[PDB]
């Protein structure tokens, strides 16, 4: 439970939590109030589960995409800035964090992809896509291609989808019309040679890094790898399509406070006043760089660096990531969509009218149910090592200390609380040694989990050996825990 009095905070293992330590440590000073600042495994995942009991951390930083999920579960305490500590941050930025009409967290840092290029081999990058396609046969003539970038995930190509806004299309004949003309002039790429469809992620960073291509899209997480090659690179403004700017997806790195918290109002002050004030964050962009932040008067500060600016102009350009979970089955068809037509699966016009997102769902449901159930071998094994073989919360006996969990239905066995429409696995032992820990499918599981009886079953033999079984569908099963 929560512990009135004191801030807990989760951040990412990427980000400058020793920074925030140290903005933190000032707090502290200013009160009585100390902070510790913690950055677990899978925070993301555990928030949602902790924050449903009434435990976890005051404050959770992370994606905004994510506050959505956690807004619509009543986990995020809104929040109430006044107007003067709104103005202090860009606009737009406020956008990311609203939830049904409400703010759900405070802005903190700004993604989005930029044109990444090699100054040696292309000092004047072209300024629009219409141009790349004469500027890739001139480079290969010097040994060089234009232009390598994942093609493989929709966010990476969405610049270029989302570029034309398809008014023009309305005057020839908002919908489609401009997703088409992206999709089109990005599979004539592929088709005339200059781009692979089959290249990812990994084959652009080591084309680009190893000084092989003149220019690739990435974002900000990428640029310490490039420092570390040898490549003379600049970051700038993507290029514009049919006159029309680039339109890259935007991250908001976002502070939210646990709505089951009970320092609603040390949290606020915290955020407010120390963390997002040129001070705050130049602690924790010194330990990390944050790359663009939504404060306005540190922002411009970074602004110097090219890098950090051409991050912040693409931004501005581009849209909010969707964080609204009821329109996670339209955006999954919409990157199915884009997949088909890129990949040369379908031609434009069938990729955007044809992967259920069913699939994905079932699958992550159970590879969640796998390794929820798996998580207690551990405790199992201390427990039959030491002589304890009946289930409970007595001394003596094994304590699971599971954590409830929204897609399964079982009660507690060992005292601990769980919310209602969550359960945990649940555990058998025997004087030999053998065990069971069954979880099963129930409560916000996939109808397509919950439709017949369904488990996830890890058996421990006498001789402390594990295996998994499901009686879900194989389709929705992984290795770690096949179907008999
Ligand atoms: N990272 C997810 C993304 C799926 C989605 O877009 O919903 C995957 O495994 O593909
Ligand atoms: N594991 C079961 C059975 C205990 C031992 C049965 N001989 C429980 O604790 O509920
Ligand atoms: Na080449």
């Amino acid at each position: 439970k929560i512990e009135e009095g004191k801030l807990v905070i989760w951040i990412n293992g990427d980000k400058g939590y020793n920074g925030l330590a140290e903005v933190g440590k000032k707090f502290e000073k200013d009160t009585g109030i100390k902070v510790t600042v913690e950055h677990p495994d899978k925070l993301e995942e555990k928030f949602p589960q902790v924050a449903a009991t009434g435990d976890g951390p005051d404050i959770i930083f992370w994606a905004h995409d994510r506050f959505g999920g956690y807004a619509q579960s009543g986990l995020l305490a809104e929040i109430t800035p006044a107007a003067a500590f709104q103005a202090a941050l860009y606009p737009f930025t406020w956008d990311a964090v609203r939830y049904n009409g409400k703010l759900i967290a405070y802005p903190i840092a700004v993604e989005a992809l930029s044109l990444i290029y090699n100054k040696d081999l292309l000092p004047n990058p072209p300024k629009t896509w219409e141009e790349i396609p004469a500027l890739d046969k001139e480079l290969k003539a010097k040994g060089k291609s234009a232009l390598m970038f994942n093609l493989q995930e929709p966010y990476f190509t969405w610049p270029l989808i989302a570029a034309d806004g398809g008014y023009a299309f309305k005057y020839a004949a908002v919908d489609n019309a401009g997703a088409k003309a992206g999709l089109t002039f990005l599979v004539d790429l592929i088709k005339n040679k200059h781009m692979n469809a089959d290249t990812d992620y990994s084959i652009a960073e080591a084309a680009f890094n190893k000084g092989e291509t003149a220019m690739t899209i990435n974002g900000p997480w990428a640029w310490s790898n490039i420092d570390t090659s040898a490549v003379n690179y600049g970051v700038t403004v993507l290029p514009t399509f049919k006159g029309q700017p680039s339109k890259p997806f935007v991250g908001v790195l976002s502070a939210g406070i646990n709505a089951a918290s009970p320092n609603k109002e040390l949290a606020k002050e915290f955020l407010e006043n120390y963390l997002l004030t040129d001070e705050g964050l130049e602690a924790v962009n010194k330990d990390k760089p944050l790359g663009a932040v939504a404060l306005k008067s540190y922002e411009e500060e970074l602004a110097k660096d090219p890098r950090i600016a051409a991050t912040m102009e693409n931004a501005q350009k581009g849209e909010i990531m969707p964080n609204i979970p009821q329109m996670s089955a339209f955006w999954y068809a919409v990157r199915t969509a884009v997949i088909n037509a890129a990949s040369g699966r379908q031609t434009v016009d069938a990729a955007l009218a044809a992967a259920q997102y069913q699939t994905y769902i079932a699958k992550s449901q159970v590879s969640r149910a796998v390794s929820e159930s798996g998580s207690l071998k551990t405790v199992i094994e201390d427990c039959l090592n030491n002589g304890k073989t009946t289930v409970g919360e007595a001394a003596g006996e094994c304590a699971i200390g599971a954590t409830g969990s929204n897609i399964l239905d079982g009660a507690a066995q060992s005292g601990e609380t769980l919310a209602a429409g969550t359960g945990v696995p649940q555990v058998t032992l025997a004087n030999t040694g053998a065990a069971t820990i069954v979880a099963t499918f129930g409560n916000s599981a996939s109808t397509a989990l919950k439709s017949t009886p369904t488990t996830v079953t890890w058996t421990r033999t006498t001789d402390g050996t594990w295996t998994c079984e499901s009686t879900a569908a194989e389709k929705y099963n992984s290795s770690a825990c096949p179907a008999a």
